């Protein structure tokens, strides 16, 4: 028992991190077969950062301008090509540590490991969550775009983030791995706005029921609610609106519990009117809401 | 910029998981060179970990009684030892995946990454904290015990923990590699006190320096403190006493952010006394004690 943030082990991606430099500009690439991937802001000088035509500076880039080392091994750049706001250069070599790997554009409130990596480089592992406002809220110094989030499915890494940019309000934006920005965000240094970020109302309920495991029972209260009666409470909130959809989502944990759904939304109902009356759950002094149902269950089976 | 409690990239440490069953009993072994490291409570029975008598238990076993698997790879055993809590076997192979590597004996207060494992494979990984008490609040479920907890130095690897046991209180104890456990704790089912267990000051300190470098800046007031008008606060709260080699460690953060070390133990203390009034630091509602000064100077050079 005990719950803690829990990241995916990194060593399937780490073996696919390397340098891509192009001209003056150092980040992080993904090598995975033949194909590098990168963020296009690579070909960018931090003054090109300010109004950046990509098509017009990449045509000023040849293969040869990109220079790609996977620690010492330099790979050979035998092609390049922009897909949306990504780079993908064709080297000579196969990446030998490729894992079993898909593409995927993850949903707003799932959750994903990042390796936050420099210079081609690993340095850490965190856990994050897609925010309802396509957001993330990560963990980003200079030089860091080009680290990736992932899931890992038993043999499959499904990378589903590139890390683009750092909003001057400090939180996080990029894409999925086809180049497509995850919310209304742009390559670009120019004012963002990120829009309301909401709770993950489905989260925050999973997170619950692992406190209930793990004997963190004091919030249980009395009442019950309705899904209508909740919303009403969620919306006042800023938490997002319980669907059915949530609600069967959560029956495992309902059935591992034998606490019905709507009673665990009362309970949370009354958190959110009454506080924690300076009380924590499971080590938290607020409502956690970067646990998915399927990360309660893999961190309560194993 | 942006705070996350970051682990350490756990491909080098995945490289050595590797599955022991002796008679019934599975658990997590360690493959450096040509040994292999587990709990010696491999070799007992759910009944004998109520009292056992390792060295009679052992002395019932030979080596073909101990089955290691790296993955599918089955290794041969030819030599067994007891060191401590923890049993050596002796395998014809090295391990090809072995890092670079150091055992070490880490201090209170000192911060380490875990990847937690099941029948010799990795499920996950998070950063832990040896409290003050030296027990751990991890994430363990039954299979984990061997599942390690290390630091990375460049290339380096240093061991510093082997998970053993869960206390009646659903806190976590274990050993070094040399099979030294951690605080008062036996590999025996018996009821066992941890003891309180006490605020890292200095950590504290550190993830403010943290907050104050990320313009998380309310809590700084207009008052410093002494040494000793600080420690009679932190008695009080139970927190650990602050000495002048606290106050070095944390001379580097003093010198980024120009606060004075006093002037940030009054905030801390004026944020003892007063609580936070519902608001949080770097997102969290209570003052975390999780990050080593040299865990926020990682996390803020990279």
């Amino acid at each position: 028992s005990g719950f803690r943030k829990m990241a995916f082990p990194s060593g399937k991606v780490e073996g696919c991190m390397v340098q891509v430099t192009c001209g003056t500009t150092t980040l992080n690439g993904l090598w995975l077969d033949d194909v590098v991937y990168c963020p296009r802001h690579v070909i960018c000088t931090s003054e090109d950062m300010l109004n950046p035509n990509y098509e017009d500076l990449l045509i000023r880039k040849s293969n040869h301008n990109f220079l790609v080392q996977a620690g010492n091994v330099q790979l050979r750049v035998i092609g390049h090509s922009m897909q949306n706001c990504v780079l993908k250069l064709k080297v000579d070599t196969a990446n030998p540590k490729t894992p079993k790997y898909k593409f995927v554009r993850i949903q707003p409130g799932q959750t994903f490991s990042v390796l936050a990596c420099y210079n081609g480089s690993p340095s850490g592992v965190y856990q994050c969550a897609m925010r309802p406002n396509f957001t993330i809220k990560g963990s980003f110094l200079n030089g860091a775009c080009g680290s990736v989030g992932f899931n890992i499915d038993y043999d499959c890494v499904s990378f589903c983030y590139m890390h683009h940019m750092e909003l001057p309000t400090g939180v996080h934006a990029g894409t999925d791995l086809e180049g497509n920005f995850y919310g209304p965000f742009v390559d670009r240094q120019t004012a963002q706005a990120a829009g309301t970020d909401t709770t993950i109302t489905v989260n925050v309920l999973a997170w619950l029921y692992a406190a209930v495991i793990n004997g963190d029972r004091w919030f249980l209260n009395r009442f019950t609610t309705t899904l209508n009666d909740f919303n009403l409470v969620a919306m006042k909130y800023n938490y997002e609106p319980l669907t059915q959809d949530h609600v069967d989502i959560l029956g495992p944990l309902s059935a591992q519990t034998g606490i019905a759904v709507l009673d665990m939304c009362a309970s949370l109902k009354e958190l959110l009117q009454n506080g924690m009356n300076g009380r924590t759950i499971l080590g938290s002094a607020l409502l956690e809401d970067e646990f998915t149902p399927f990360d309660v269950v893999r961190q309560c089976s194993g």
